[PDB]
């Protein structure tokens, strides 16, 4: 079954799922890839794994977070949440 090259992913737009931490996760101190998120933080993920964890930065630190930590929500609504210049 000679294996070889096919191809990358398809030529495709999507946009970032956003997520904000509800709980306080800290990386253990041998863990790197494991990314510090605490309670009221918006971590922009762009790569998403099958798997579970996926890649996300927070605060100039990209590393994986449990999904089971943070909850998904529209960050981007204009509910409760007053428009005006210089006011807020």
């Amino acid at each position: 079954g000679s294996s070889g090259s096919s191809g990358p992913l398809p030529s495709t737009q999507n946009g970032p799922v956003f997520a904000k931490a509800i709980q306080k996760r800290v990386p253990c101190a041998y863990d790197k890839t494991a990314l510090a998120l605490e309670v009221g933080d918006i971590v922009k993920v762009t790569r998403m794994n099958i798997n579970g964890q996926w890649e996300g930065e927070v605060n100039g630190r990209k590393g994986l977070f449990p999904f089971t930590h943070v909850k998904i929500f529209d960050p981007q609504n204009p509910d409760e949440n007053e428009s005006g210049p210089s006011s807020g």
